[PDB]
């Protein structure tokens, strides 16, 4: 097959399907969009549906974990992470240190280079949270991220932000280092005035994630970039393997799995279109 | 600034501006497309036109140079370049060992993995031009790779590919590694048989290329990929995944963003003719 | 200056010695010994300890932090941690998810390929101590992972460990992500029998960090591959293969370099004791 | 195994050897010694000398190629190279633009940052003997690379440069893109005065390497750097296939072959320790 010919003028959705076809990297980007296809639409066969038992109320579907780092937040791809959410396209969210801090700032005005004065305002919104947090929830028992970010989308009531979306519609978000960032910052700055009393426990986050993988029906795992979450996810038999499908994308038994050699930034959205955004998710009511 | 929002549904343009104005290496991607017009509307200053003296026929232009490597022609964009070289978009192209061969093997089949049957045409083909070359080929003046490459362009005769357009249109190929990719194996296959007496120079495109420079009023540089030519330009972008002058690196995958940029620049912007 | 030359036998002094003025990115090498010793023999100036408050009972002398990744523990540069530790070089340590249950593993055995036996005694060893952790944490101050690794290395209690000298010698260990390695799978595969209470928080370990950069005299960063520590320093040495600040960055793999540059450093040069 | 331990003092050859089992990439390296060894020992089966006709003079050894990169040249490993070219260890090399023109450069001044004197006196030695070769050979017919890299040995007569070495011990070296390098720099300087006819030939190197691989009993591969020469040789069937022994060593069908990612010029000299400089190598007469 050919690339796009340019004699014939210029036709964007021709010019994005002819890089699908013939691009570097193209055949790993048609199996990414193959295999996230198979996740929303995966259902129990015939035959699963016999194994379960009276009372299991599980959704029988593929659950759907959706990492990215910090990095992908500061470009475009942070409203199509929105999106995502916003349609309950995936189940659960894994990011890096300073993701939720670009979510928030970026409610309040634009990133050209970052101004003083918007960093500011993040971090007076990010202090007066943690504050009242001090005044108003008991703080004699530790916090873990995710119920931080909850509490975060639902203050920040921003429909354009991916944690208020997160929130309205109980998509987790785990952040591990949520206080290796500005979040962190803005506790050690007001520690130096008045002592911080907010504790942030792990171990509950760490919990409910492998409770999640390890009872989910099906698993299905997105990861842009590097250095976000582990690859081998805690099976039902409690064993670090694989997702039963799972799409790795970053410029660095019976498993389908690839990795896509490509900056995210600019294929991903290409996939989305291929997928989330045309593809019905399996609402998994049997 | 925001990203694409897929609430509007699927607007491809619109995808492909969102990604313009918000992706990763964004700004480069629109510096590059800036200075790519800035080559193809170059005119001289008056104060620069009063320094020509009589007799100077050039064409008063930016004269622009392009390199990629052998692994871009694998791709969709060999059909790109054709399209540059068809239209007499640039002047000169510099590329590496297998360039040429993949150009010429795609106008016999489709590469998927490349069937066995393809390459044994190619092979065939190469081994036809090179005992063809060896009867006619001066040896006090051995041909050059770009000379090799202009005669391989006129005999394939295939409006398809890179090289028929490039000798068509007098658009000089410069690739001292000819002999280290396919064209160098089907010569080693030759020799097991009969000896083969072909010899290329390289002394002559040296001197072919210094002095398109040396002689171009203004120069711009195109390159794609990591490991393609050496020498500054007025003008220069380069693409790869690894005192006036203007230029940009641009950190991307080139078969991905170049025909971006190209429906950006080549295909919308009229070059300037030189003809002052 | 010439590189070694094996006419004159086999000198690996000479081999040592002749890389450190010859080799690929040898230059940045010797700025790495040069500012690590001044780092050990910094002392303050005549104007400096004029500025000292009466009751300030701090070593006047450079606070030395010591910054590794989980993949270092995996090498032999675990014996050098040892060392540096268990002669009190050092004063912190940050490191990431997986380095110290390889450093308890190996008391247990030998890394060839890691046996199948040799995880699971770590494991049961990882397990019996969050148990046991559980039933004394107070659930209003909850333990951090700087605490939880002091515990370890007491318990452990091994003088071929590192955290076993750090807990001996009071060097502070931070790891926030702890719970990401390894000791994270203990803590899932606990809670499928009976639920893991266990808490570990971070913000107390933030503010130790913060306290220790903000009332040292004077310090100093070694950085030993990618992704360790965020936050400037006086002094400060990176290593890895990816305004008077003394700094650089050696291009260079830590386990072949690292062990080259301590043996010019921390094994030869006196530490000033900062008594002043 | 543990790494080395300080508390015993200090000793180079144990540190040199501590990494050779515990550090990154030891096993990698280990193996790399013991293929090279197998290189330099290797000797005909009585079964496969029973193959060799009468006739049949070549040497029953292994053929040993010696690749590296011209940034090589610019370290210390230029006097490794040049050991080894002293000493018959290896039969031919191939590297790339700049390197011979730095060995060149290494015997007139020391490289601190090359000083501006240093490098024309190193343009007017090449220039010199670009100009000697009008005058005397026959410049209507072209000379190869490894032609003219013979001679500017013999006309540089330095026992320091692996070049010298190489013309006197009759090591082939091949370097396709020399005219890429200051060499072609001054021969388009020269053209600028006064019209340069030498021409530099390329398909006669090519016979020649493809000839020496294809009509070898044994074939051993060494390659230092990225972007030296093809790792797939020619074999005696026109297939071109791995080499019978092969090491390659950067930073980025019964063949017996290792990949170590370490930098040459560091791990290159121990490796040479372990290997050229105690292992006789079997001179092939049988
Ligand atoms: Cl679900
Ligand atoms: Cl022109
Ligand atoms: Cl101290
Ligand atoms: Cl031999």
């Amino acid at each position: 097959i050919k690339g796009y010919d340019f004699d014939k003028g210029i036709n964007y959705e021709e010019l994005v399907n002819s890089y699908l076809t013939t691009g570097i990297q193209s055949s790993n980007v048609g199996r990414a969009i193959n295999i996230i296809n198979k996740m929303l639409t995966w259902q129990p066969s015939e035959e699963e549906k016999k194994e379960y038992v009276e009372g299991d109320e599980r959704l029988k579907r593929c659950t759907i974990y959706l990492g990215f780092t910090s990095e992908m937040m500061t470009s475009g791809l942070r409203d199509t992470f929105r999106y995502l959410v916003e349609h309950k396209c995936v189940d659960y969210i894994v990011t890096t240190a300073g993701a939720i801090e670009t979510d928030i700032m970026k409610c309040f005005g634009n990133m050209n280079i970052i101004p003083k004065e918007l960093i500011e305002k993040t971090k007076q919104w990010l202090k007066e949270f943690i504050l009242d947090i001090q005044e108003c929830q008991d703080t004699s028992m530790p916090f873990t991220p995710s119920q931080l970010i909850t509490m975060m989308g639902e203050r920040l009531n921003d429909t354009t932000s991916v944690i208020t979306w997160a929130a309205k519609n109980n998509i987790t978000i785990f952040c591990p280092a949520l206080t290796d960032g500005l979040f962190g910052t803005c506790i050690t700055e007001l520690n130096e005035i008045n002592p911080v009393r907010l504790m942030v426990d792990l171990v509950q986050d760490l919990r409910l994630i492998n409770s999640s993988t390890i009872h989910s029906v099906e698993t299905g795992v997105i990861i842009l970039g590097g250095g976000v979450m582990k690859h081998h996810i805690m099976n039902a038999n409690l064993m670090r393997n694989e997702a039963d499908f799972a799409v790795y994308i970053n410029t660095a038994i019976d498993s389908e799995n690839v990795k896509v050699l490509a900056e995210a930034s600019l294929v991903f959205p290409l996939i989305v279109s291929k997928t989330f955004a045309v593809t019905k998710r399996f609402d998994g009511k049997i």
